């Protein structure tokens, strides 16, 4: 039987086509750690995860140490077929650092798929190859935001993720401008990234209802830990409420289900620590009648591919996967065609379908 | 008006005299990161935090990067007196990594006290200089466990923290041996490190009550996130239930208070990310009528001194501060008198008094 006999890691930095600015940070590149697992039959698997320290607490340096010194001793010499057990044993030695776990989990799935000579998407049960993404619009003044949205529509996106929560007055006034400039064929997804309080959230919802807008979701309006407010907003709202930072893992999902704190969960592999835990969330959500979407960090097209593979296998059609729009096409053109707004997996790939040759070998 | 003009770090590795084993992990050593903040008047201040990856997720490598590349740009050039808003802005850039935050928070407190020519304990409002600690006992077979406790008793410890949760059958059998070997002048504290399930915890508490033992606390019997079981256990138990891993920060404290999920919170600076957040927890607990104790990771004496200084200032008298007993005396004797089981702060130290630059080479 196949055993994992080697583990390597590599830091990969990808340039962005434009400056990416968040509440805490500004950057021109993506930081990623890649891991390579080698079987004793020569087959190599790969996984790639972002270090988004502000969200998951991961750092490249921490991930590298965790994988080399903590996970590796558990993994080396183990049978591939025992992966579920090996991963449970390995991950229980580390609190948090979900992105480090993601990299390992993905590499394992790459191995499992390659051993069957299929794609990871196929391994996971996917049939369809294509998923629609929104385009993500950064915070800004009303004028430039309206323009950014217009560029998105002209680029063929009909689903628009509008970031809010930085300036509440701006968020409210934006609604008037949206109602004037756009019809109901454009659908909006707001993500406040924890920036609103309870009263503000209610106001924003009421304000939406004063206009005629197609608004699909209100995402993470309040602090990740204020589950009471999330439940109250979910009850108050006529628009589906999405838990993002409130849900990393299956036990977080259990809490928001128990407390009725959202209508939909935004699953991100960098939060879940990869595909196994993401599957557990989807299963819990299905049982509870809670819908799921998929999302990502500003991260490698490799992570996007893994996420799209998971969503296609899980019948998740709502996706915020835009980072492909931020990087050079030739980075992903071997495994993905992005014909906006469609992310389309290429045919006949083995495993995920990307290799690290340039980073690891050249 | 003093301004922070440099930030440097050094790794510290310390060997343990004996093996530390809990339900979560086993180790013979402590890995820590020390940070040094330099003021423009030349005064330096220090903090030290453990990398206990299985508990706080911190690593030496992540801590180094966070402190030098993430926190440092926010801190460098800032006025010392701006510490509260500087730490708030810096800490917002990093989710988790509470031990990295502890190191920086402690270094700031060292500076604050030094600038007033007093000890940190004095800065925080302490009156007393002495706190009593238990000694903790590694998971192991019954015979070796009894021997370790006997060692502790002969060393003058009367409060004994017994690690459980690794082997439940052993845990139950041990109670019989304790009852046979020790009087009620010995006070036991059980800590399962999350290792039991709900049914086991109830059975253990029932078993305790079949014997004659002086049992002070049952600590974190179940998973950190099973707040429902913690509440059920708290309501079932005649013994105070302590939340440890269930409470890192003030918002965790609010949750366990709201859900009646413990009788007491074990405050650790490596979980809170330092003194400022630990003070917020204590205040919430006081308002809720919930008691606090202080605890630690298996960590350097520098973290122990910082924690004792906080406890003394907050009128916290219940302490699991034992790592001094696991390491060479000469590591702490500059700043602490440990007349077991009493941790006594030395007189007339400025700031904490760690004296780290003497033994460590700090680099930016
Ligand atoms: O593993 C440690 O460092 C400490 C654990 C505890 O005392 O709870
Ligand atoms: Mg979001």
């Amino acid at each position: 039987v196949s055993k994992i006999i080697d583990i390597k890691t590599s830091i990969i930095k990808i340039p962005l086509k434009r400056t990416f600015i968040t509440a805490v940070r500004s950057t021109n590149h993506i930081d990623s750690l890649a891991v390579e697992l080698t079987l004793d039959n020569g087959v190599k698997g790969y996984g790639v995860a972002p270090a988004t320290t502000a969200i998951t607490g991961d750092t490249l340096q921490g991930m590298q140490y965790i994988i080399r010194e903590i996970f590796a001793p558990v993994i080396l010499g183990s049978d591939l077929s025992d992966y579920k057990q090996t991963l449970e044993l390995a991950f229980k030695k580390v609190m948090f650092n979900s992105a480090a776990k993601m990299a390992i989990d993905l590499a394992y799935h790459d191995l499992l798929a390659k051993e069957q000579d299929i794609s990871v998407a196929k391994l996971l049960g996917a049939k369809a190859n294509s998923i629609v993404t929104d385009v993500s619009i950064s915070c800004g003044n009303v004028a430039e935001t309206i323009q950014n949205i217009q560029n998105g529509v002209e680029a063929n996106f009909t689903a628009i993720k509008v970031k809010t929560g930085a300036d509440f007055n701006r968020d409210i006034q934006l609604l008037k401008a949206l109602d004037n400039e756009f019809s109901k064929n454009i659908k909006f997804r707001f993500d406040a990234n924890q920036g609103w309080n309870l009263a503000q959230t209610k106001q924003f919802i009421e304000e939406i209802n004063k206009y005629s807008l197609n608004v699909e979701i209100i995402e993470q309006p309040v602090k990740y830990y204020d589950i009471k407010a999330m439940a109250e907003i979910t009850k108050f709202s006529n628009i589906p409420v999405v838990a993002d930072e409130s849900v990393f893992d299956a036990k977080d999902a259990e809490r928001v289900i128990d407390e009725q704190a959202c209508n939909m969960i935004n699953i991100k592999l960098a939060k879940t620590g990869g595909i196994l835990e993401a599957q557990k969330i989807k299963k819990l959500a299905d049982s509870a009648g809670i819908s799921c979407m998929v999302g990502c960090m500003m991260e490698s097209p490799a992570g996007i591919l893994a996420t799209a593979s998971f969503a296609l296998a899980e019948d998740i059609t709502v996706a915020d996967l835009d980072p492909l729009d931020w990087v050079a096409k030739d980075l992903y053109s071997d495994y993905i065609t992005f014909n906006e707004p469609n992310i389309i997996l290429k045919d006949n790939l083995k495993g995920f379908g990307f290799n690290l040759a340039e980073n690891l070998y050249f």
